[PDB]
């Protein structure tokens, strides 16, 4: 009975599909702006980057709001709000650029609150023994959502008007909120259709007694060198990721001169490669831990190096290659794929440094690392007004320099193990 297709896993498959919508509402514009150029606008990096001006605001308060309101209502209203605001995207564009900025900034105010709400919900819906599997199932939703949203947006823009994407995904989100509400409960005890049995989750949670003091010593937290190393490393990685996420379709259209359908397919190939590389790299890291006796810090630093320096090399190789179609696409795809190793880098490091105080450190390392989201598209769409090869190469060079600096900082300052300030 508790094998599959019932109870907890059901919740999982509602989050995964749900996250399939969520990240889509962030990745569709990068394709839609390719089709919408129809309006005339320059230095439109603000349009692409405003989504962060709300992501950074709501990244931290997510946990505090989820503790009181609860994961169900918080996540449901966040997704409903972002879907509704996506439904209003063409109207906001019609009114003007400023309305689009303010609408796409209110989006992201519901995007960032999703992860803390989901984490709070599975703080009670997920037994510790199988928590990793469920968390992986849910968080694969974001990657698969991007990977499927790019081709879908490209196809809809090629066969129909661009605005329909902001409709299509939007209604799906509403449909999600039209179903999730009557299939998910905040706590397992209050849930219906669970029926008898399935007391494994409650008994396991009660026996584990995962509740801690939660003293949140912010002063030692802000004076922890490995934490700042992780922050800088995630800053660099998010800079590269957001530059290659909000501007890749623009790069393909302006420079590679691909069609919209091609701009939707060959732009999704890199992220599909990254997701597959993540899946394989989890097992690769497990085998490296098992077969060879390597310290945790060494494993983290070598994975971070091989997953950041490599992206810098292949991204600077994306430039200097000219307008060659296949070679440039292959270099970009390999860059993102090789950056896929970073999953066994930063993230599974913040758990190592302080397992007890996880989440708070995750919030710190996410809020400081979305400044790249705000400043990357703006500074990258600027400095390339003429869409020349050299102008884009300058952006690629600065991204590679940021990655090299971040990798050196991380491998020189991260200490691993468990830090003193977080020990019972």
């Amino acid at each position: 009975a508790p094998v599959c297709c019932s109870a907890r896993y059901n919740l999982a498959i509602l989050a995964f599909f749900g996250f399939f919508i969520v990240y889509a509402l962030r990745v569709n514009l990068s394709v839609a702006l390719v089709d919408m150029v129809q309006w005339d606008a320059e230095t439109q990096g603000w349009i692409l980057g405003s989504f962060f001006y709300g992501y950074i605001i709501t990244q931290i308060p997510g946990g505090y709001v989820a503790s009181k309101i609860g994961g169900k209502m918080l996540l449901g209203f966040g997704i409903l709000g972002t879907a509704v605001l996506t439904l209003f995207t063409p109207i906001a564009a019609d009114l003007g650029v400023g309305p689009l900025i303010v609408l796409r900034a209110l989006e992201g105010l519901g995007e960032g609150v999703t992860f803390p709400a989901m984490h709070a919900m599975w703080s009670s819906w997920a037994p510790p023994l199988e928590r990793s599997k469920l968390l992986s199932i849910s968080y694969a939703g974001a990657q698969l959502g991007t990977v499927i949203s790019l081709p879908l947006s490209g196809i809809i823009c090629y066969y129909m008007n661009w605005t329909y994407v902001f409709y299509f995904f939007g209604t799906i989100g509403i449909f999600w909120f039209l179903l999730w509400i009557w299939l998910v409960s905040d706590t397992p005890q209050k849930h219906k259709r669970i029926s008898h049995y399935e007391k494994e989750y409650i008994l396991s949670s009660l026996r584990n007694q995962l509740s801690s003091q939660k003293s949140v010593p912010w002063v030692p937290i802000l004076k922890s060198l490995p934490l700042w190393a992780i922050v800088v490393a995630h800053f660099s990685y998010n800079w590269t990721f957001y530059t290659l996420l909000t501007l890749l379709p623009t790069y393909m259209k302006e420079i590679l001169r691909f069609n919209v359908q091609e701009n939707g397919f060959l732009s999704s190939l890199p992220y599909l490669g990254s997701w597959l590389c993540m899946i394989l790299s989890g097992q690769a890291a497990d085998n490296l831990r098992a077969k060879w006796n390597f310290s945790t810090l060494c494993v983290r630093r070598i994975f971070s190096l091989i997953g950041m320096i490599g992206p810098a090399v292949f991204l600077v190789a994306a430039g200097f290659i000219g307008c060659d179609y296949s070679l440039a696409v292959a270099f970009l795809t390999i860059s993102t794929t090789l950056g896929g190793f970073c999953s066994s880098g930063f993230s599974i490091n913040h758990l190592d440094i302080a397992p007890s105080y996880a989440g708070i450190l995750l919030g710190i390392t996410n809020t400081f690392a979305t400044i790249p989201g705000m400043v990357g598209p703006v500074i990258a769409k600027s400095l390339t007004p003429d869409n020349t090869v050299g102008e884009w190469q300058t952006v690629f060079y600065i991204a590679a320099a940021i990655n090299v600096f971040g990798a050196i900082f991380f491998t020189l300052f991260a200490k691993g193990e468990v830090q003193n300030w977080a020990l019972n």
